């Protein structure tokens, strides 16, 4: 339709309800060519689905009212670059095809800029100095990373900043949609006002998100090959046998194919 869907998110006076309808907006938007036939929504395949079909747009405002648009891939929720200004920012892509994908986004723009790092946690913790663990999320953070995603199309943002209001962004935009449980999370935090940084529950589920996707579509009958195991509040580990535990926790799949 000439432009991909886009969905609004504003920071200013945001509440509870405001971020959870975006949230449904953004899950909504990401699963039109789901698989809704399973107990959890399995996104797109990557392989053969039709470029005016790949990406998402997220517009996100705060009360400086400063603007910016992350793309999101349809295929796994995930942010791969945004737009402030007359300038886009992307992601090193992994490979050719995803490199032509996103001349698709944001052709509008007079300045196009390739990263060298991918989007990958590990790379941006590196890149901002900081882990998650000690990154805090919140509607605070959140307009403080939407302010120094535009003000480094500006020079005014140095990198570490940007890699570290990327990784606020991504948990509270990507994660969030893909996790009912760390949708949640965020709930909390904005009705309490509060800032503060993922606990390890929230974390390896995040680092899990491949891992989860897999075991549940290679599932016999959703009962698991091997159990996957995860992390609560206080660290401690426990293991997950079949999905049924994990039909409210996680909201969207990437594909995966299945056995023989
Ligand atoms: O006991 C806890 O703190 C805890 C246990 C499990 C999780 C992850 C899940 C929450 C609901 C189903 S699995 C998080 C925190």
């Amino acid at each position: 339709p000439k432009q991909y869907p886009i969905i609004n998110f504003t920071t200013a006076g945001a509440t509870v309800q405001s971020y959870t309808n975006f949230i449904r907006a953004v899950r909504g938007r990401l699963t039109t060519g789901a698989d809704v036939r399973h107990e959890i929504p399995v996104l797109p395949n990557r392989v053969g689905l039709p470029i005016n079909q790949r990406f998402i747009l997220v517009e996100l405002s705060n009360h400086a009212e400063l603007s910016v648009t992350l793309a999101l891939d349809v295929t796994n929720a995930y942010v791969v670059g945004y737009r402030a200004g007359n300038s886009a920012y992307f992601f090193h892509p992994d490979n050719q095809e995803d490199a032509e994908a996103i001349t698709h986004l944001f052709t509008d723009v007079q300045n196009r800029y390739t990263f060298a790092f991918g989007g990958n946690y590990d790379r941006l913790e590196q890149l901002a100095g900081n882990l998650r663990e000690n990154i805090e999320l919140g509607n605070g953070p959140l307009e403080e990373a939407i302010s120094a995603l535009y003000y480094y199309s500006t020079g005014g943002t140095q990198l570490p900043t940007l890699a570290r209001s990327f990784i606020i962004c991504i948990q509270m935009i990507s994660e969030a949609a893909r996790f009912q449980y760390i949708e949640g999370e965020m709930r909390t935090r904005i009705r309490y006002n509060r800032r503060s940084a993922p606990d390890p529950s929230v974390i390896t589920l995040e680092n899990s998100w491949g891992r989860l996707s897999t075991a549940i579509q290679e599932s016999n009958q959703g009962a698991f090959a091997s159990p996957i195991q995860l992390q609560r509040r206080n660290g401690s580990k426990f293991s997950v046998y079949d999905v049924s535990i994990l039909i409210p926790i996680i909201a969207l799949m990437v594909y995966r194919c299945a056995p023989p």
